[PDB]
């Protein structure tokens, strides 16, 4: 079961809508994730937009207790890969921004643009359990026009 490889964002849910709309820090268009267990690190490559233009990021996080990872980006983040199937990853992340506000978010990742409903239903359930309403879910594939 390998989690490392190409991963593209299809949907994101957030307890704070200010963090996921147009040009927001967490409207994240993932491209790949590499879990380096020997060195207890994780490598994340994704695009985001500022001023409506795509910008690329390559971050390095550190493995912590309970299969969680810490990474700095728009404040401090602690995330976990809550679910993994042969076709998807569901990530749960808690962000504390520079102003100190806390936000919980969820993201569904896949190998391309063709979503499997089985994975999507699990994403909606994880999102609900985290107290995030359905109306707070954004369709990221629909918004991802950044480079491959
Ligand atoms: C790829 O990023 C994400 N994917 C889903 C929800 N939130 C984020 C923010 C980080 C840094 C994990």
């Amino acid at each position: 079961f390998e989690l490392s490889g190409k991963w593209i964002t299809s949907y994101i849910g957030s307890s704070d809508l200010e963090k996921i709309g147009e040009n927001a820090p967490f409207q994240v268009f993932m491209r790949s994730i590499e879990f380096d267990d020997k060195e207890s690190k994780v490598y994340l490559n994704f695009f985001s937009k500022e001023n409506g233009i795509c910008e690329e990021f390559s971050l390095i996080g550190t493995k912590q207790e309970g299969n969680t990872y810490d990474v700095n980006y728009a404040g401090n983040n602690k995330f976990v890969v809550s679910y993994a199937s042969e076709t998807a990853l569901i990530i749960s992340n808690i962000n504390v921004d520079e102003e100190g506000d806390k936000t919980i978010m969820t993201g569904l990742l896949g190998k391309g643009t063709d979503i499997e409903d089985q994975d999507l239903e699990k994403f909606k359930e994880v999102t609900r359990e985290n107290g995030i309403p359905e109306e707070n879910i954004v369709n990221i594939i629909e918004r991802d026009d950044c480079p491959a």
